RNA sequence: UGAGAGUUUGAUCCUGGCUCAGGACGAACGCUGGCGGCGUGCCUAAUACAUGCAAGUCGAACGCUUCUUGGAAAGA
């Protein structure tokens, strides 16, 4: 839901792709913008722009990102459990890990996992690669991730008895 | 114990092919060079083969012959 601002911030500008449009004469030339925001605890975002000129566009994408944050519970700084996220394209598979391993993602899902404060986990894109729908597949993703306290409370019984 | 990138478009999303980053080898060739330790070396024509060796032994199974010390045994 609505979540305030008022802890630290980390910002990666992910990727950005000069786009035009055409009228009659030339073409005019747009650049757009995507970066996601995390304070690496666990709470991440991202967003979107675009402006004339790239730092005005980065302004605004980060301006935007900061509206829209997610929980992704842990347990261990790595994944409570398997997860499958997909949108428009975007398969992700996500696997917890063995401690100290290393986070092994591709590019776009690198980004998010790291800002995040994920520290041993694995991955593997499955079909899209472009910028965006990954970025919405994998936030997707996360946002599915269920939880050893709020199954206990929904199921009858308590923790310790669900194992 | 599961990482991706480039390329169709004025720019977009998707389906989709091609190419790249990793390893190994009875290896070959190109530049280049001190060694020690352990390994390996006709994958092609089961093509033709000069040369030297690569299977003999027993005198306590048996009769002979030549010697080196007219009969002597030993050794050869």
């Amino acid at each position: 839901y609505i979540d305030p601002k008022h802890l630290e911030l980390e910002d990666r500008v992910v990727a950005i792709n000069r786009v035009t449009k055409v009228v009659k004469g030339g073409r005019r030339l747009r650049f757009a913008a995507l970066v996601v925001v995390g304070d690496k605890n666990g709470h991440v975002g991202f967003g979107t722009g675009k402006a004339q000129e790239v730092p005005e566009a980065i302004r605004k994408a980060i301006e935007d990102a900061k509206k829209n944050l997610v929980e992704v519970p842990m347990v261990g700084s790595t994944i409570p459990h398997e997860v499958i996220g997909v949108f428009g394209g975007g398969r992700i598979l996500m696997k917890p890990a063995v401690e100290g391993s290393g986070v092994a993602a591709g590019g776009p899902v690198r980004a998010v996992l790291e800002l995040a404060g994920v520290a041993d986990i694995t991955s593997k894109s499955l079909g899209s690669n472009t910028p965006i729908n990954v970025v919405r597949a994998t936030v997707e993703g996360l946002k599915q991730l269920k939880r050893a306290e709020e199954v206990a409370a929904l199921r009858g019984k308590s923790v310790e008895e669900i194992i």
